[PDB]
């Protein structure tokens, strides 16, 4: 993506869209995209609970910023951000010291399963289509950790439905494009289980961001993984979910 | 209650309610009371899945067979209940030959631990406001010994939350009260993940029901444990749940 | 109570009771519960095995400190008390000063969740009827880390029965009663084998705890809960027991 | 032994064993040592809770069936034995049918790990030092499995004492003396909680059964072993106990 | 493949192989491939122990058969088979027919995590290049079930290698190709722990089959898939292993 | 033994046995054993993987430090080795000045239980026949804890085949030889997969250690536990093991 890595949902504004035919529209798609990602990463922040200006929050694999600095600019917290490139890393603190917050906002090249946050002092964090790439069980030990009791995790993600056992070619696929171990719904609430974290909130939201994946393939841009998306969103082998769970 | 013996959700018609001063009003409030009721066993259906009329339903602690029968004039299926009062099984029975339907539904006397359904043979089952007087390892691995393998299982409830340490006293005047024994939202979900139940759909009502628990507080048939619902409610110590997971 | 707050065994002195009718008698009841009181807290003792003047001991929940001031008149050992209360604290400490044995008993606010002292350097650590106020696992978890290895942890504490299946009203008039969360004999046995407490000594000390209840009901200070107590101990639904484990 | 194979407990009679030097000393000897085995049994029946005469008892490696007969005698029940050697099920059967009860008395050859009782019949059974020849899982699983809900399970057996770390060569002797696998206290309390089942009473037994061995000890009959057992119960690394406990 | 399913080990006979220009060459390739893959059942075979005439071996995922009648043709004793594939198992049985050995020799449509094989009655089982295609905890519990105490399981497998953090991209090309779950290392070890299954030999057989890989990648009949399986096996994500276990 | 304290494997080389009729033969054989014993060692090494100069070498109960010596003299790391015996860290010290390498290698006495070595700092560790006189599951846990991810561990050991239901009079002999606790093999890989280390190599040695100890058994150092050795060997009960694994 341009900014957030992450995907987006929410219906698709197509009047925004005009005539195919402009010369135009595969700018304008780049910017419905993008606003179909801010709003979901705007929707985890409804469930981080009410963080104050004084906590501190934690991205596990932050990618850009981009869900960072929405965070700040919405709560006015301290929020520190972890992932695995040098490059992501100074382009969200290059990006917090121009909007003149790099003072509340830093990423920084960690892995998220070793992290030098002290044990309990971070109010909220999140992985926002991120543990696909990591161990559940060593990822969710950590949050907890650093965790402060009555903390909040949240984590949106892909992850295939057992409902249909083992996971079906297309997330197979998916897995091969981006090298990454899609887990189960069943793995995620597993681990959670094992490691202090308590759902509060579960909400499948696959028919929100497959608006998101329809639009994105038709463009130029289009990677070829696309079609894995939305078949395996619409057979239902795969799906998209929202996780807010409390540090008990 | 008067027909469905669990609690209700949404918005309270005070239209409908008219003047608290016509004799008709105490009345009118029990007619609404039943109308939330009703909803909230409507949306607890939303959550079965789509269930054919060739399966199997199983309802445990089916109280008088309300959610039985609407789950029948709805799907087509049959649905058995289960429940310690055998003034509550004939109760049951006798709507459901009057309805004409008892060719589909039935209720007996049956401790919902150690039930007669035969290992992978029921398609969906639920517990609407009754397992919290159960042990949650033991009513969940029954469920899961007779649920179909892909089968779907849904719970609505009232569950103390762990977020803030032990159970209030609020939850122990309302154990008190029933002779029961409020579960925490983490023995829930933890029991659950230990009997390959996998939630789909977690979602809080608390918002829902308060509006259901403040207009009961407010009629002559009140019991006095109305207020431990609306401030257990309240301060977050005690919450309303709906959990719909898949028999992986 | 009146020193002790945990509760008491042994056969009434009925003889020094004397005539109901006296006005001293009120008076002279006191001094008896008393009696009984400090007759179970000498019995907890029993179960501390052999610990030495150079040993630290630990009362987590400990009151007023009668308990920790009679474990150094019998031991002549160190002892740190924890309790939430500040006006307890403040209490015991003065009691030492007067004692002129502050320089070895001292009482503190602390939580027994988090406990200040390094792990295994306590010799016998216990809970005088205040594991009823705490999740089981976490404060055996707890006493495990700062106890050292051979050490001895000692509990004497009201549990619900699980052969009578789950807890009866009564237990949870009571948890309404003092705002705590009775757990079940099952759950103090499975804490202490998931955190290295290996049970010497278990025994059920209901006959011995009830004649102090009998005697109580029938006083001027009754709080009303005194029937729940004597009901429950006698349908076997609650009871009274110590359990006496070696950290291992 | 000559009756029952297990060992015994209680102070010794000496006034009844009489001078050492009486030819007949040897022989008050062995009537002693029955004694305070038939004591001992007599001990595991009182841990049995109020069975009746409509009950069936179980003993896993029953021996000769003394316990089985005294069990009879005293709660007018029905009881199975079990055990591997044929030559003892015939001896039990035996004595059975002299005393004119083998209608309620029986022994069999059959594993204790898999035996031919139905799920949920048995009301209390026992291990009577037998259970150090068998895995603890397993046993305890199967003694949970025909247990019935509310049953009770008692065993009396020799266990090392696991607050002395690993097994003393005391009972590595005794181990390679009878074939057998003395287990840690540790390993008795973990099973039974892994398997339903929860102490109700656990009372170390060591004191009772020392002068038993002492006697023992100083006999013609004497195997040798006799000082591992006096030794290990004295430094404390092996320990007799009895525990009692509820199948929850 | 043409008759065995899986893979093969061994040094590759480049002298059966001749001039890579003879129009026989593709021929000669196919047959040294068999060559290899005959060796490594015949090496799966070693690892079952002394199976006896009168034994009942199973094979979970059996393809065509060709490891069924290669026991056979070993220990004399029954061989069940079990697929998913009609085609396949009325292909394993004609070939017994042919063979004059389908009275020992047969091949059944069946899920191997649900079979018909009575509990504790087989003596060996095992998984060859079969269990990537199913959950291990279930296929394990299964093997547990119908296989006799003391009885041995063997499984010849490709798994990801842990010490190498997440699964490479190579593997998941593979699980795409297939449309399996290739599992780690670690969760077959795991697997087999909590099912009563104890590895006797564990031995990484990627040296073995490396040949085997190049050797096919040589070919016409390549799919694709071969530069996969011989990358992975060279940097260590992914490996060939065998592991015999023991049902205790 | 001499030097090393292991066992060996290999076959013996009765060609420079000679005639057991020379006053020498009592000697060369010592020099076999030894012979046997380095052989062992040797393999031992052969499963820590490419360690480097770099590295730090852990030996958990060090003897006399012959494993250390070995390992820096193949690898050129540092090694750290513990026991509980001080003479036997002088000794190996002593020796390690002399060969001028105590730059690298070093012995002391300290419990494998609690090691002084910094979480994740240790390439490889081992326990050559040591194991079999601590706790399973916490030395584990204590190799993991120091272990660097990815690192490798190996143990060399005694264990009962639990093949064969419980253990053998031939290995309680053992274990009161050596005052030692000898595991089950099924404790062995349990332990292992409780604590993250994931077996790459299980390797039974019985075969290739049996004819150390026949040769062992014809000499005049004989202790009369050789007997128990072969018999237990051969008949299966006890059996000699390598397993290397990846703490992953
Ligand atoms: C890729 S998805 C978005 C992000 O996840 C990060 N990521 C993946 N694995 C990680 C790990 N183990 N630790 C920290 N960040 C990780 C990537 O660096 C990237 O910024
Ligand atoms: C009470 S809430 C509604 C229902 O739960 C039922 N119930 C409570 N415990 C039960 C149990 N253990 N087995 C079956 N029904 C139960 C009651 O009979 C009643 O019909
Ligand atoms: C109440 S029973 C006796 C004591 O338990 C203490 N207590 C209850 N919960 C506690 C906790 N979580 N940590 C420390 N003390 C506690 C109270 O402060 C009181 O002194
Ligand atoms: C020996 S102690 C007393 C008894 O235990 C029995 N015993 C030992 N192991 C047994 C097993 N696995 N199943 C049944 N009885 C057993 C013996 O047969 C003997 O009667
Ligand atoms: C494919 S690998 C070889 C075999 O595995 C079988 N197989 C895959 N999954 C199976 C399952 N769940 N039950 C039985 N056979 C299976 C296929 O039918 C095929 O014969
Ligand atoms: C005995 S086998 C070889 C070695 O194991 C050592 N050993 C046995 N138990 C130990 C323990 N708990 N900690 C450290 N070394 C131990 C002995 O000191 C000896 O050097």
């Amino acid at each position: 993506g341009l900014y957030h890595h992450h995907y987006g949902i929410g219906a698709v504004d197509h009047a925004a869209l005009g005539d195919p035919g402009d010369g135009g529209y595969e700018a304008r798609l780049i910017a419905e995209l993008h606003r179909l990602e801010s709003a979901q990463a705007e929707f985890l922040l409804d469930h981080l609970g009410p963080v104050g200006p004084g906590d501190t929050l934690v991205d596990a694999g932050c990618g850009r910023g981009g869900s960072m600095v929405m965070a700040h600019q919405r709560f006015g917290c301290k929020v520190e951000g972890v992932t695995l490139s040098a490059a992501q890393a100074e382009f969200g603190n290059r990006r917090a010291r121009e909007l003149g917050i790099d003072d509340h906002v830093r990423s920084r090249v960690c892995n998220m399963l070793d992290t030098p946050f002290e044990k309990g002092t971070v109010a909220a964090s999140w992985n926002n289509e991120s543990s696909m790439y990591v161990d559940l069980h060593d990822v969710f030990a950590e949050h907890s950790r650093f965790l402060r009791v009555g903390g909040r995790y949240v984590t949106v993600t892909g992850c295939w439905n057992p409902r249909y056992g083992q996971p079906s070619k297309w997330v197979s696929q998916i897995n091969a494009h981006f090298e990454c171990n899609i887990h189960s719904r069943r793995e995620y609430l597993r681990a959670m289980a094992d490691n202090r974290l308590v759902p509060q909130t579960v909400v499948d939201l696959t028919p929100e961001t497959l608006p998101y994946w329809e639009l994105r393939a038709t463009s130029s841009l289009v990677t070829g993984i696309e079609e894995a998306f939305i078949e395996s969103y619409r057979d239902g082998s795969f799906q998209y979910v929202l996780i807010a769970a409390d540090r008990v």
